[PDB]
């Protein structure tokens, strides 16, 4: 009796829990022992005055751009013009596009090289990014890629993203106009299976077109809600989760566990991974 256990690689779960007076969070990330990390994340409860910041980045191969996002993206966001003006949808768009542009700078590439371990990081590597910014009770979610953010609203899953993949109609139209194609197995020009990312500048080299019209685009879709009594929690996770479970199923899985005595949010993430089995998830429970 060995079944699937045999083929399953050595992994470990790196978990954490924090709280403030306004929310509680837990996260876990699972990594295999001999295959490289691909994911990174942020969980910053004290991001700014009345503000918290959460994010999942997924390198789809190399980890350096994912890592670099977790190290520099939150701080870059605070510098954009619209951020001090409290126009958060505009700020998030400015931050993704502005930060993407920094990846072509020589000094930035030096750091990407260290993070990586004739590679051209930022050109031949990149990551999907989903970011949740909470400013008081106002929740803004920016998504560029196939990680997902789901809120439990009125006892039901509410997608705050806006998942993107090459076969999607809007994605395909952009890829088409930019001279690209999508193989039957969902790969842009037969290479990457992503349509939105930070980095991967090798797919952003049409000098005719603005940044947001490149085959692979760093432009996030943004959605806002105002969280109140009926918004119990949110989940950010990578495609490792959504490949196996729908938004509804995940919300129900979290609901089946969240107010159980002694249950840590990070532990729910771990159990989610088990049920599903580089896996990364964050649960934020709103007070
Ligand atoms: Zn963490
Ligand atoms: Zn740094
Ligand atoms: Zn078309
Ligand atoms: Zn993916
Ligand atoms: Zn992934
Ligand atoms: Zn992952």
């Amino acid at each position: 009796s060995l079944g699937a256990y045999l083929s399953e690689p050595l992994t470990t779960k790196d978990s954490s829990d924090e709280s403030n007076e306004f929310l509680a969070s837990g996260s876990s990330s699972m990594q295999g022992w001999r295959i490289s990390q691909e994911d990174a994340h942020n969980c910053i409860l004290n991001f700014d005055d009345q503000c918290s910041f959460f994010a999942v980045y997924d390198g789809h191969g190399g980890a350096e751009v994912a890592q670099y996002c977790s190290l520099h993206l939150p701080t870059f966001l605070k510098t954009v013009e619209a951020y001090g003006r409290k126009e958060f949808e505009k700020a998030l768009k400015e931050a993704f596009l502005g930060f993407d542009a920094t990846l072509l700078q020589e000094k930035v590439i030096e750091e990407l090289k260290v993070l990586s371990g004739d590679a051209e990081p930022g050109k031949d590597s990149g990551c999907t990014a989903v970011v949740a910014l909470l400013h008081g009770k106002d929740l803004y979610v920016a998504n560029a890629g196939d990680s997902r953010c789901v809120v439990c609203r009125n006892g039901k899953a509410l997608e705050m993203s806006f998942d993107h993949k090459p076969e999607d109609t809007v994605e395909y139209q952009r890829i088409e106009k930019a001279g690209g194609r999508v193989t039957l197995d969902g790969r842009v020009n037969g290479g990457l299976n992503l349509s939105r990312a930070i980095g991967d500048h090798g797919y952003k080299m049409n000098k005719s077109l603005p940044a947001e019209e490149q085959m692979i685009s760093a432009l996030p879709d943004i959605e806002k809600i105002t969280v109140g009594p009926e918004d119990e929690f949110m989940v950010l996770a990578c495609d490792g989760i959504w490949n196996f479970m729908t938004s509804e199923q995940v919300v129900q899985f979290v609901q089946e566990r969240i107010n159980k005595p002694g249950m840590k949010l990070s532990k729910i993430c771990e159990e989610l991974f088990d049920h599903c089995l580089n896996m990364t998830a964050i649960i934020v429970q709103f007070k």
